[PDB]
């Protein structure tokens, strides 16, 4: 049974057949669709070895059928070796040419990513010798190094051991690798970014030494083995920031604003072969309206829109003007322009979409579909004017994939 | 299964439990979600007497418990009454009260609109004793004079004879009451609005001797009783229209650009207890993106965004300067500033989600939720300064409802 979705702009219609591969669930029934739910159960997160052997089974056959070798005695051999291992021992080792397969498909498979033209090259780091909090550290911050490149960014994940009993978790505490503090205040305000507040008060009580600005650069917080968590300073010159100014408002400077470079997603779990893997930062670069649309502009972030719109002298008393949809342009550009400036990897809205738009046509071609979630792929400024807000998309779930956790602090026995 | 939605700007959650009335499908699966398929077959649409009885009974069900007479007298009385006019005619007839409530909760369900938060104040024209294109014409011209009301916009829908066999339809052959016409340059390129080429086509293809201009209102195309349609030119003096100007930029008026004032929905389907309203022009009042980011701006119709740049003089040798979403703010700022002046009804988007966001709260408050479609409700710009972006929805569907239906020129036996 086949599927057909349309581009209402250029009339261009294309067949999903790999809908069929796809086994886990949506959260929607026929009577019932919840598309526009943030975290619905079935994308969020032990496992016994009678339902292991199957899902690495599938994992085989997809990794076999993608180097021409199904059916193959390599094939057959490796299948045989998987099971006895997980008989004997309750789970397995990937090797590592599994691995790197497993963690490029997770990223080709993340139907929420506009930017996965880039998935097949992606640099894949396996710490799964890592120990302690110490050991991680170290893999983290060559993990930031070699992303960073300085400023010519290469997108990357570290994987550290996987889970086995759900007692011996490696978790990173944050939930990016580079994020900026946030300090509720006795009178109400928030100081730094609000959507950091939580995290920055466990850093506080685990003993870091806030300076209490509004740029500052969160530690790590790191868990090996089920252990509890260990406090570790990125070291500053490994953490590329870009000033924020604008090519024709001198006065943009003077808003003291900055960001940092490299965008790393360090909360999320990955899934390989029945395989969980809790600890698996990854880093790609910038699309400009993560920083100037949602990170300064929203309502509950930084929430500059106000002091840019005073600065501009625009009509503040009726929404009509538009003065908040004109002062948010103009942060995106100061956004865009900095970045470049400085020669940082950044790509803009309007680029990345035309670029995900021939990745899903190729992905139509080439493998029978590509999984997209409308609701995410559509930049969240000028959605019309970028060519996916005119693409239908069919949204499933397919394996290897990235889920939701969650947070380690919340489920953590601790030692003391 | 009595589920809940997370706003997360505000941490508000509603819990849903009027899903658990819908009955028509939504076109996902859990192995699926179809959530930005534009058409899917549901949302498209005669019946046997048999499936039409349970359909009756439904909606009869749910008027006599709006009206708190559920299980009354009246109640089982009209029950049986509309019982036996199906086991006889094989159809049957709404009484005015009944069609009044059917046609606002068919808007009160249409989980595409933003606007739902005026569905109770909606003026309903009984126009079932119709019979001709000439009667439809004038049905429809007192529909426009009415909703447009100078500028001073009311809502309002016009109801024609319901299907019986599918052989007698009634149907408005044009898009909406009021569009531009679109015609197909020898080099190519296209003049006037893209939308409607095939359209503007038929009507000439039908006798309509087109101005060719840019901005030329449509004559109606009407089909009265499964009948040939007929052409007609709708009165000028009611068809009020805005001149297109901006704030700050002089010279925006020498653009050339006008757009009409009164959106109004003519080809969707009606569907009350199990009747079907083949045609039922509805008209509200323009949200302010409707025109400014698609109306003007899609590439696929009037595509305008590359003048109103230039005229700017704004670098459009890269995508990275934005030169785009800086011309898109100054078109829909300007399309604002031009019905604000001249007294037209509109609504900015900022304005029209804050609202529906108290729409939805509500809904939830005294129906227990409110279906809605992210993917429709969230404006085409500045997604995410908008409320509604940061709103969880539910999306299912309800009846009364309207639904699509085929394009008459594809069905009709000519
Ligand atoms: C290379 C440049 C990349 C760009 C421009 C990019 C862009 C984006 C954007 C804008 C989102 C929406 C997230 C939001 O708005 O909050 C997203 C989601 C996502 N990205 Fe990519 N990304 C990149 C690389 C990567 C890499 C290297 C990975 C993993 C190896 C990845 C995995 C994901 C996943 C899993 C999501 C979904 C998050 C969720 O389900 O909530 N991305 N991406
Ligand atoms: C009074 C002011 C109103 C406003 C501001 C408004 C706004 C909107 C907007 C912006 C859309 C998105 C469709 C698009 O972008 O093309 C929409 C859809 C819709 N509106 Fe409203 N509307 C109003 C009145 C009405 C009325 C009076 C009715 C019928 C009684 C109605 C029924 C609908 C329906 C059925 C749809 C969606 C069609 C579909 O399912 O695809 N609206 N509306
Ligand atoms: C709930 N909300 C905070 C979710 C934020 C979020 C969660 C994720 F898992 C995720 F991968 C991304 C994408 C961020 C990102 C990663 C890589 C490159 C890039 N340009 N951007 C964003
Ligand atoms: C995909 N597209 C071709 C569908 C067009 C379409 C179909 C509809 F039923 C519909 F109600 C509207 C909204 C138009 C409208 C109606 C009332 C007020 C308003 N401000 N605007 C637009
Ligand atoms: C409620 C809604 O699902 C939520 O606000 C989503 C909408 N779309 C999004 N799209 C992206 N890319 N990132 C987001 O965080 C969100 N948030
Ligand atoms: C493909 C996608 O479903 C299509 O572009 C939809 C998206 N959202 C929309 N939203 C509104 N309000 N109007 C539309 O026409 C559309 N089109
Ligand atoms: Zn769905």
């Amino acid at each position: 049974r086949f599927l057909k979705v349309k581009n209402w702009e250029t009339d261009v219609v294309l067949t999903d057949t790999l809908h069929l591969k796809s086994t886990l669930e949506t959260g929607c029934t026929e009577h019932i669709c919840m598309g526009s739910i943030m975290l619905p159960s079935q994308h969020t997160r032990v496992r016994t070895k009678d339902q292991l052997f199957p899902l690495a089974k599938e994992f085989l056959d997809q990794y076999y059928s993608s180097i021409k070798r199904f059916g193959s005695k390599a094939h057959m051999d490796r299948l045989e070796e998987v099971n006895k291992e997980i008989e004997s021992t309750s789970t397995y080792q990937l090797k590592d040419t599994e691995l790197i397969y497993g963690a490029k498909h997770a990223w080709r498979n993340a139907s929420r990513c506009v930017g996965r033209i880039q998935w097949s090259k992606l640099q894949v780091f396996d710490a799964r010798d890592c120990t302690t909090a110490h050991g991680m550290f170290n893999y983290i911050c060559n993990h930031v190094k070699y992303a960073t490149n300085k400023g010519n960014l290469r997108s990357a994940i570290t994987i550290f051991p996987q889970r086995t009993d759900g007692k011996h978790d490696f978790r990173v505490w944050n939930s990016q690798l580079i994020r900026y503090a946030g300090y509720k205040q006795p009178d109400g305000s928030t100081l730094g970014d609000p959507a950091n507040v939580q995290f920055t008060e466990i850093c506080i009580q685990q003993g870091w030494k806030a300076p209490r600005g509004r740029f500052d650069v969160l530690p790590l917080l790191l868990q090996a083995n089920g252990n509890d968590p260990e406090l570790f300073q990125i070291p500053p010159e490994l953490v590329l920031e870009v000033p924020i100014r604008h090519p024709k408002f001198d006065w943009f400077k003077d808003l003291g604003l900055k960001w940092y470079g490299l965008p790393a997603v360090s909360n999320m779990l990955l899934e390989i072969g029945g395989l969980e893997f809790s600890a698996c930062p990854f880093s790609g670069w910038y699309m400009g309206t993560e920083i100037g649309v949602r990170d300064y502009c929203d309502n509950s972030r930084y929430n500059i829109l106000e002091e840019v719109a005073k600065k501009m002298d625009l009509d503040m008393r009726k929404t009509s003007s538009l003065w908040k949809d004109q002062a948010l342009v103009e942060i995106n550009i100061a956004v865009l322009y900095s970045f470049q400036s400085d020669k940082v990897t950044i790509v803009d809205h309007h680029s990345a979409t035309e670029s995900f738009i021939k990745h899903m046509e190729n992905e139509y071609r080439c493998r029978g579909g590509c999984p997209a979630d409308w609701v995410w792929i559509v930049p969240p400024m000028s959605g019309s004017i970028t060519p996916v807000f005119h693409q239908e998309m069919l949204n499933y779930r397919l394996t290897p994939s990235f889920e939701y956790q969650p947070d380690p602090w919340n489920t953590h026995v601790w030692k003391g």
